[PDB]
């Protein structure tokens, strides 16, 4: 009921009280933890409301006033009459950053209550919700001096008049299989891609094609975007020390806008919600060029860096790996473009982690996620115990669309 | 139940069966994952279940259950159990479940090497000096002369819990750490705390950077003895980098034998107390935490100051750059000195096709993947993208407290 997390560099211990408003299901069970698995009605609304508008009343020092109570009744006159509810601006805001407060998996927290929140709730079509996207991309960017922001369209009525992005993030590069049986460009996007393809997209089938957005307002069939190319700020990426670096080809986007999570605020459901913070240097740089099935050039890289790939003893992978994160971050501050480096990042983490215990009695991790892909144990996260549990608001994952809308 | 695992890197999917004989918690519910909390007398009454469940799955694998064999066995620890509260294991039981306790251990990537494990069975000892003698022995046969091989050594069983064999050391061989007046630490500030005790029990410390430890040892739960390891049984890597000629300068070395001798051996509900055991190193284990580590030999500084990287902005990535070339010291130092040691990169390759095997063959392998994830590089390695289901499976290796809090002292 009270649970103690220590720090095993530090010997620091920390008690968390927060946990007991757990909401969701972990997946774990007293028999089996599946903390490393990446997927683990009227009647049913109005509880999830009062949770909600309990913790928003609660949070401007206005608990069981007549303001209070008398939104609760309202919303549950409006709950009764509709089967749904509308948020106040107010609440809208209040749990969209409480959604990015509550993301255990979040290494970025401590910048949650900066958010900017763009109410799209009155987007009704496809073209509505490109022209809200540009500007969500526009504001966000900055001229390379990122912004947090997420962008809300219509909620979920009877889930039959859907919004959905179909991107998975609002900027991303094309998958394309070859004749040849390799991959062009990312492999991860190859499916959306085909879909894109299908739906009329002519593919300049490069390396690096930014995709077009594919659309889908009140439940209708999506409908292709190509975002202004001037509104997409991309980095070439060059190391400060290998001139051959740049002769690889490579380049990366700033903007960093996850578009196929919903959000959830008081049992309401927005089922699309792009939004977008800058990155930490190890996504680029480990995930995204060193993953096998990624663009996957550790080898391309090592070959160039003349390290003996005879044995993996050698540890040139990891050379390699060093280097590759070096050159990312490098391009980025030389291009003036916001980036952070895991070691800033988890430090800033920690920070935000410590603040939230003593403020708010605790701060969901998820330690499989906040522990960067490289160099774990040398980051003040690796050595820090957390506890992951899910609270509400909050961002869960949905299917993609194409499995399930009807055409 | 079928539980499904994914692999994030092959598509890879595998079926999970093996978790329906799941016992102990993980610490975990519905509402909270201790995933990465690092710690989250028996009654006639529980401990019979607990031997016939033992003695179920012993039976089993040699392919002899519900023979007249297995049913005498019942019959006889049965009775055993009634009429002297415990029972004695046979050897083949012992050494079975020793490999068993290794093959179940959800926090270690070296299992593919389970089955070949040397079992020294020590359930005669009855004094400290029996238990040197033991040890000694185990040391000389695991290092081999830096061809390593696996080992383990049993001590007696505990009894009323007034009786207990324990070995005090974490490690068979470790560093001794000393805290100075001025707050610094000499040597390995990890064992500050048990070197203070060795003194007070009366070693005389030698007080350099590398002081092999004696070993602290307790037999029938008598007052612990020390007792010196002999230098010629305690092999030794000088380290030193294949392109950088100042590391060696560093004045670092290190031992060639992990053997970690404070955890508990559970089995048919028996309680081993004393049950060192000991591999060979995966070079992460030196290198990264052992040697960067911020609260061990954290020299990490000293090497990136050695090596001119550019120690301004965190941002150079000078650290990792360090980490890096300290990794490639140690394993380049063990292979030249012809010490067994595996890099990162080829154990988790392994444990991944380990694990697979186990899914054929056992319908399931519990891994912790907070452990089994490297603490450097991790993602370029095979099991980052592996899901894991981590259950605790008997027989078992677990955590007991250290001795000088609960032993109480005879004088
Ligand atoms: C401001 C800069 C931000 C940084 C540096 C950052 C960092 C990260 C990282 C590094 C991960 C995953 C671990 C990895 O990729 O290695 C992640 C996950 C996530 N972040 Fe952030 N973040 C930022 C802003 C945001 C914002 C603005 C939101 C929402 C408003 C958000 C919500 C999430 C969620 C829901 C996940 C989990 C995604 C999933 O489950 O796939 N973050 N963050
Ligand atoms: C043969 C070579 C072996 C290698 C390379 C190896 C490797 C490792 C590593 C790397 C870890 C923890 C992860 C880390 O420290 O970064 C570990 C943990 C562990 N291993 Fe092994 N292992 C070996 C042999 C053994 C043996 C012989 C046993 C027992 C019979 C054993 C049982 C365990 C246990 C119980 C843990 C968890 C320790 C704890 O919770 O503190 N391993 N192993
Ligand atoms: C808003 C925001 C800003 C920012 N800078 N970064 C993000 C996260 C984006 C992200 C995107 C993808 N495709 C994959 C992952 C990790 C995928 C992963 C992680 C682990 C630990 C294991 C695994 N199998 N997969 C993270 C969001
Ligand atoms: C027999 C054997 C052979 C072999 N090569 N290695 C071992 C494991 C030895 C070991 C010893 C210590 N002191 C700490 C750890 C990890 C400590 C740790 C890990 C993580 C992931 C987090 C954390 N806080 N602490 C492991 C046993
Ligand atoms: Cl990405
Ligand atoms: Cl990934
Ligand atoms: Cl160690
Ligand atoms: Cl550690
Ligand atoms: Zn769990
Ligand atoms: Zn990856
Ligand atoms: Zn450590």
């Amino acid at each position: 009921r009270f649970l103690k997390v220590k720090n095993w560099e530090t010997d620091v211990v920390l008690t968390d009280t927060l946990h007991l408003k757990s909401t969701l299901e972990t997946g774990c069970t007293e028999h089996i933890c599946m903390g490393s698995i990446m997927l683990p009605t009227k009647d049913q609304l109005f509880p999830l409301a009062k949770e909600f508008l309990d913790q928003y009343y609660s949070s401007i020092k206005r608990f069981g006033s007549k303001a209070h109570m008398d939104r609760l009744e309202e919303v549950n006159k409006e709950i009764e009459s509709t089967s749904t509810y509308q948020l106040k601006d107010t609440e809208l805001i209040y749990g969209a950053k409480h959604a990015w407060r509550n993301a255990s998996r979040c290494v970025g927290r401590i910048q949650w209550s900066k958010l900017q929140v763009f109410d799209a709730r009155d987007c009704t079509t496809a073209h509505g919700m490109f022209n809200y996207i540009c500007n969500h991309v526009k504001y966000a960017t900055n001229k390379g001096n990122l912004r947090s922001a997420i962008t809300i369209f219509p909620q979920r009525t009877d889930g039959k008049h859907d919004f959905r992005v179909w991107n998975s993030q609002l900027i991303r590069y094309a998958g394309y299989k070859q004749p040849d049986g390799s991959t062009l460009g990312d492999p991860a996007n190859v499916q959306f891609t085909e879909i894109c393809i299908q739906q009329g997209w002519k593919a300049p089938r490069g390396r690096f094609d930014v995709l077009p957005l594919l659309l889908q307002a009140n439940g209708n069939d999506p409908e292709l975007f190509q975002i202004p190319p001037e509104l997409v700020l991309e980095v070439p990426i060059r190391h400060p020390k290998f001139d051959w670096f740049k002769d690889l080809g490579l380049k990366w986007y700033g903007l960093p806008a996850v578009s196929n999570m919903l959000l959830e605020i008081g049992g309401l459901e927005f089922s699309a919600c792009p939004f977008s913070g800058w990155y930490m240097g190890t996504e680029i740089g480990v995930r995204d060029y060193c993953d096998n099935s990624r663009y996957n050039i550790l080898e391309e890289v090592a070959k160039k860096m003349d390290l003996d790939m005879r044995k993996t003893s050698s540890l040139w992978k990891d050379q390699a790996l060093v280097e590759i994160n070096i050159a990312v971050l490098y391009s980025f501050q030389s291009d003036k473009v916001t980036i952070v480096d895991h070691h800033s990042a988890t430090e800033s983490f920690i920070k935000h982690m410590e603040n939230e215990y003593r403020c708010r009695g605790g701060c969901p991790a998820d330690w499989v996620w906040i522990v960067p892909p490289m160099s774990g144990s040398i980051t003040p996260v690796f050595h820090q115990e957390m506890l992951n549990y899910r609270l509400t608001p909050s961002f869960e994952y949905q299917p993609d669309p194409w499995n399930t809308h009807v055409w």
